[PDB]
Parts: C-alpha cells; sequence; structure tokens
C-alpha cells in the first residue's frame, strides 16, 4: 500500500509547483499518483495534467466546498475514497500525493489521511510568517519555505526567517526552495525516499 | 456609530499593508481605529503600531485560535466586543477596520461584524487565483489585487487576471494595487467615502 504524502500550506505558496517538480523527477523510479483539492474548481488537476507531470488517469481532482482543512482533517472521507480508488486501480503505487486547498495557518492533515506531511509557505507572504506559528510550521514532517527569489522585493531577510524557523521547529527539518529554478528539490526527494521508506 | 470595514484575504496578500496605507491617508479626515486578528499571535497589532499608522490605543489585537473565519463569521463575539469597546472608548469614530487572519478562499465576514468588505489577493499567489473563485473574489464589496510589481517574477499576466476578474465579478468594483509603492489607493479611499457614507 502506497505512502500517502499530504502537501499543505497557504494559498499560492507553491504546493502545485512542488508536486509538478517532484512528479517529473520521481516518476521514472517510483509509481506515483496525485489527488488535488480546491474549494470551487478543478484547476490544479488541469494544471498538473496539462504540464504532463503524470499520465492523466494518475491525477484526480476533488472539489471540496467549504474549508480545505475539513477535507484533509475533520472529514477526510472524499480524499480517502479517492486514494482508495487510485490504489485499487493501479495496484503497484508507491506514493500518492494529496494537495490541500490553500488554507489558514491552523490547517493540518489527519494522520488517517497522511503518512507524512509537507507544509509549504513562501517568502512573499512575509518575513514574519514562521513566527505566526501553527502546526504546519511547527509540527509538519517537513517545512518548505518557497520563493526565496522574492525576498528582496518584499523586504524579507532569509537570515531572520531561518532563525525564526529554527526557534519554531527545533530539530524538525525544513528547507528554503526556489521552485522556479528547482533549488531545494533534491533534498526533498531524498527525505521522501528515506523517511517515506520507499522501495 | 462607526462604519465597520472587514479586510479579508489569504495569508500574506497585503491586508496589513493596506490598513497601514489607508490609515496614513485617511486619518487626517476621519476618526479611525483597527482590530487586527491572527490565530496564535498579536503580531499585526505590533506591526501597525510600530509603523505609526494610528496611536497605539486605536489598534487592538485579537488572538482567535482555530480558523480565522470562525472569528469573523460563525462566532464573531470577541471581535464584536472589541469593536464595541473601541467605539465607546473613542466616542466619535467614523470607521473601524477589522483585519481577518489570513485564510482560505471560502472565508467571509458576517454582516453583523462588517458593513463593507474588502478582500485582498495578490499576484504572487498566481495568475489563476481570480478563477479559483469564492465569495471574497466574487461578492466582496471591493476586491484588491495587490503586489502587481511581482507579476514578472511569478510569470503572471495582469491582462489575463483583469479579464478573469471581470468575468468573476461583473461590475463589482476592484483595483490592482502596489502597496510597496502606494499605487491604487485612491480608488479604495473614494469607495469607502462613498459607499461607506462617511460624514
Ligand atoms: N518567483 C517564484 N515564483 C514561484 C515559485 N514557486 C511558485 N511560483 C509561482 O507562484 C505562484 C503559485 O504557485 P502554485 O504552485 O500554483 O501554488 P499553490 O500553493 O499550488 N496555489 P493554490 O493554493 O491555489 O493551490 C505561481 O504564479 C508560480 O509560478 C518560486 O520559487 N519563485
Ligand atoms: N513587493 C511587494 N511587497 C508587498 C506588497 N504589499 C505587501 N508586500 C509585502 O508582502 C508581505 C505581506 O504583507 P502583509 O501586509 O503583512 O500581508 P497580510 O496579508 O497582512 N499578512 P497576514 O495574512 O499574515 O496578516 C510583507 O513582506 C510586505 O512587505 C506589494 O504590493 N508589493
Ligand atoms: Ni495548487
Ligand atoms: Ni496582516
Ligand atoms: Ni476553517
Amino acid at each position: 500500500h502506497p505512502l500517502r504524502v499530504g502537501v499543505g500550506g497557504p494559498v499560492g505558496s507553491g504546493k502545485t509547483a512542488l508536486l509538478e517538480a517532484l512528479c517529473k523527477a520521481m516518476r521514472d523510479t517510483w509509481q506515483l499518483a496525485v489527488v488535488t483539492n480546491d474549494i470551487y474548481t478543478k484547476e490544479d488537476q488541469r494544471i498538473l495534467t496539462e504540464a504532463g507531470t503524470l499520465a492523466p488517469e494518475r491525477i484526480v481532482g476533488v472539489e471540496t466546498g467549504g474549508c480545505p482543512h475539513t477535507a484533509i482533517r475533520e472529514d477526510a472521507s472524499m480524499n480517502l475514497a479517492a486514494v482508495e480508488a487510485l490504489s485499487e486501480k493501479f495496484g503497484n503505487l508507491d506514493l500518492i500525493f494529496v494537495e490541500s486547498g490553500g488554507d489558514n495557518l491552523s490547517a493540518t492533515f489527519s494522520p488517517e489521511l497522511a503518512d507524512l506531511t509537507i507544509y509549504v509557505i513562501d517568502v512573499a507572504e512575509g518575513e514574519k510568517i514562521p513566527r505566526k506559528g501553527g502546526p504546519g510550521i511547527t509540527r509538519s514532517d517537513f517545512l518548505v519555505i518557497n520563493k526565496t527569489d522574492l525576498a528582496p522585493y518584499v523586504g524579507a531577510s532569509l537570515k531572520v526567517m531561518a532563525s525564526d524557523t529554527q526557534r519554531m521547529r527545533g530539530d524538525r527539518p525544513w528547507t528554503f526552495t526556489n521552485l522556479k529554478q528547482g533549488d531545494g528539490l533534491s533534498t526533498i526527494i531524498a527525505f521522501l525516499e528515506d523517511k517515506g521508506m520507499l522501495g
């Protein structure tokens, strides 16, 4: 049975960009599928399918209504059914990603739905976002701080963000990324293959 | 009694920057106060106070816990009491802003708490955010699309975003802003003075 990786974070932080890059880099080694969530549309399913990240039948969209965290935590029924339909259809899957709808800082995945959690924030949301806290920043299995290339335009210091993040997470891993260039991707891939116990 | 203006939007879109700019521009004509919200911190209260947007006692922070939308919609009692205390303390306020915690695209203010709503998204969240919809984009009294200066770095077309916004909102007013520079504020001020019936 496949590892379920939940990818969460605020609106626009780079979750879909992360899935696209991970799928393109890992799909020749591992059998993958993706469940995307959005409240009102299936836009991210279309984006990932049109980008060719995986074959279309490996990418499923769920339109949740309401809060994204409800669909990944309080009532995960739809996402669990979609994961079941994929696992039964493909049989040999190693890893299924679930992209949350973008949400507020209190949102996390239920352990019933996600075996590992990646939380994605981005620098343009502000230097102080790590200090504003929440379980995505403090307790996710892996935190991604994306869009470092935008730091000079919003006036954020990456040294400050790194210090604040370390104060919030202790020994729990995190990395800066620039998903436009792919910077920081290989380390996330290594974390998934290891802590996800792939193979 | 003062006009209550709710300012909502996803994490990091520029709500506090908008409040800073509106306060600095409007405070010489109108008597203002601000209630800031966040889930785990009072950081935005500190940020506005340190920026000198208003005197310290005109800016009150509420730490909500849970989802930001609960505090501005389903159970707004804490915010309602903070708005009432500011109104009684200052006696003659024309307008009180309430900044939501950054949230998902389904978040709105109850009419009990907000007379007018401003919803703030930003270009770095993606060209496609207007199309992802929701009542903040489609039904808010005024929509702000902030951080236009970041469009070339994220690869977003403002022409496309404007076309999609017109389809989502019809004639309901909106504007692009660059709050780093102050562009676009005059439209928002004129809307508040007119539809807010100030004076
Ligand atoms: N400059 C820059 N832009 C980035 C980076 N990562 C993503 N972007 C841009 O950021 C925007 C949002 O990316 P996207 O992957 O759609 O984020 P999301 O978190 O999936 N959005 P949603 O919450 O709607 O699902 C896009 O315009 C994308 O090009 C980065 O590292 N640097
Ligand atoms: N380049 C640029 N940066 C902007 C603009 N508006 C805001 N910023 C930057 O964007 C980041 C977030 O702004 P902020 O006002 O804190 O947003 P917010 O929506 O109030 N955040 P929160 O959801 O945490 O309350 C800050 O680093 C701020 O400097 C803009 O138009 N252009
Ligand atoms: Ni996405
Ligand atoms: Ni703010
Ligand atoms: Ni919620």
